[PDB]
């Protein structure tokens, strides 16, 4: 199984007990400016048509996401879950003009969420009293928002919630994937609008993590609330999004764990590869520092890396992000001649190995070869994921792009796509 609302006697004291790490702030406690302002900017995006359905993966599918999204935040900052980097918007940190207010609304809002979480947070600590800043502030500072959009009136066809009879689903039960760890999540919530929950009502509902018997909680949302998930709450309960009648948007808040998630972070990886690189001028001679193993290793994961995890990623987005913002353009122009370079590096310890004295030899297809196997199977996985049925479906602006792809007449590129023969020769030789 059951659940309970504000309907139920129970619920105020099921939250008091046992969601003390839960916050709502109800619209009433938000300035009519910042409502107007956030509202507007979301009917913008949407006017604009910012906001797309995401082309994800789950236990193997390539499914839709049931909600249109946008990420805006800091430059440079991604946001990855269900095998999808989201790219941001950038807001205007310190350091279109239609789209770019409304990026400033948004950091406007998450400056103002952000001192609502550290304020929360300490009455948290106060109450668990009857270093410590550092973290608040930490656990606070959100780099990023994932705007959400669903018109449940377009839907066919809604997910039963299954485990405590809360109805319709907008958005399964799921933990927000790829925080820092222990950090809050704040939501502003825009509805564009008795056994149980109001079924023309959104909520939010949570459960415990692997717990269907204790009822689970439903809260009302209307026009304007936040909530917040303070401290580890995100981790140890899960949420769903409980779908009314109207039109809903909402804005997600953020700490993106971007230790490997920025473009300073990526770039500063290639130069790392490419320190192994004679690096006088840029052409097709690419002659290498050093063959010890472990440089050779770092250097084809790196390759790996910029390939699959920005590259592809991106691209398999087809520069939706283009309709919003120019400010991944250059970078992924930048990332993609510095994994050229790359494809000239691996072509480079291919030559040197089919030249040794047999053991060095041996080290470096040892060094190498799991990436070379990596690369292989993950080009074959995304050029599938842009051959879907379901993405052959999307509209031309969204269309997935398989980048980079040449073909095996290409003599612009000195290594083929396909690697399967390239990785069959150097098992062989390994066995040699
Ligand atoms: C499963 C519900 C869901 C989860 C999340 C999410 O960010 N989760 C991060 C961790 N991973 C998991 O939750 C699960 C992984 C797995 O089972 O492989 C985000 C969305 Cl937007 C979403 N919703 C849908 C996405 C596509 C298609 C239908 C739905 C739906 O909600 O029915
Ligand atoms: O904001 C909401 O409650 C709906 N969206 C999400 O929960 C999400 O994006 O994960
Ligand atoms: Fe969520």
């Amino acid at each position: 199984g059951s659940h309970m609302t504000p309907k139920d006697d129970e619920f105020y004291q099921q939250w008091q007990l046992k969601y003390p790490k839960l916050i709502l702030r109800e619209a009433s406690s938000v300035s009519e400016e910042l409502h107007k302002e956030v509202q507007e900017a979301f009917l913008t995006l949407h006017k604009h048509g910012c906001l797309f359905r995401d082309l994800v993966r789950i236990q193997g599918k390539d499914l839709l996401t049931p909600v249109s999204r946008i990420l805006i935040g800091n430059p440079g900052c991604t946001y990855k879950y269900l095998n999808t980097r989201l790219f941001t918007v950038p807001w205007p940190v310190k350091g279109e003009a239609e789209i770019a207010a409304a990026c400033e609304t948004f950091l406007k809002l998450n400056d103002y969420l952000q001192i609502e979480t550290i304020q929360a947070l300490e009455e948290l600590a106060a109450k668990e009293k009857a270093q410590d800043e550092v973290d608040i502030k930490s656990r606070a500072a959100y780099n990023v928002t994932l705007l959400n959009f669903m018109d449940p009136q377009k839907m066919p066809y809604l997910k039963e919630e299954p485990y405590f009879g809360m109805g319709k689903m907008a958005v399964s039960w799921h933990h927000d994937e790829n925080l820092v760890d222990r950090s809050a999540v704040a939501v502003y919530s825009y509805s564009c609008e008795l056994e149980g929950r109001d079924p023309d009502i959104w909520h939010v509902g949570f459960k415990i993590s692997w717990d269907i018997e204790t009822p689970g909680l439903a809260i009302p949302l209307h026009q304007g609330d936040c909530y917040f998930m303070l401290d580890d709450l995100n981790a140890t309960h899960q949420h769903c999004v409980l779908a009314g009648s109207q039109p809903r948007f909402s804005s997600t808040h953020r700490v993106a764990e971007c230790s490997t998630g920025t473009l300073d972070y990526i770039l500063q990886r290639c130069q790392l590869a490419l320190q192994n690189v004679c690096d006088d001028v840029d052409n097709d001679d690419v002659s290498l520092k050093s063959f010890e193993p472990a440089v050779l290793k770092q250097g084809e994961e790196i390759h790996n890396e910029v390939e699959f995890e920005w590259l592809r990623q991106f691209w398999f987005q087809g520069n939706r992000y283009r309709k919003c913002t120019d400010w991944w353009c250059q970078p992924m122009a930048q990332l993609e001649a510095l994994w050229k370079k790359m494809e000239g590096v691996t072509n480079a310890v291919l030559h040197e190995v089919k030249r040794l004295p047999v053991e060095q030899r041996n080290e470096i297809l040892t060094a190498i070869l799991a990436s070379l196997t990596a690369r292989q199977n993950l080009r074959r996985e995304w050029h599938a994921r842009c051959q879907s049925r379901i993405a052959r479906t999307l509209p031309a602006d969204q269309k997935p792009e398989c980048r980079p792809y040449w073909e095996k007449d290409d003599a612009s590129m000195p290594l083929p796509f396909d690697l399967t023969d390239i990785v069959s020769e150097l098992r062989g030789q390994l066995l040699e």
